[PDB]
């Protein structure tokens, strides 16, 4: 019968725009990609928020991570924002001053 394996698919190129706030946010996923726990990625922007919870990740899955907050940014384009990274109960709040 047979079962193809987990494929694995190359995303050649990340949003270097953008990107430049949200590479900062991947130094703290890459650093705390080390033990892999709980990372708890939550945006607050005005009165929505989005919250993921990514526990034993690849390194190209957590720059997804900055690469949804970068559509938070867009859609909104607010002030009043907060990303908030939690890991095994740390917690790290980036607001724009």
């Amino acid at each position: 019968m047979g079962h193809h394996h987990h494929h694995h698919e190359n995303l050649y190129f990340q949003s270097h725009m953008t990107d430049e706030l949200l590479e900062r946010l991947r130094q703290l996923f890459e650093e705390l990609h080390e033990r892999g726990t709980e990372i708890v990625v939550e945006v607050h922007i005005n009165g929505e928020r989005d919250e993921i919870r990514v526990r034993n990740i690849s390194k190209e899955e957590l720059k997804k991570l900055l690469e949804r907050i970068r559509e938070k940014i867009e859609r909104e384009g607010s002030s009043e924002v907060e990303v908030n990274v939690h890991s095994g109960g740390q917690t790290w709040t980036f607001n724009e001053k």
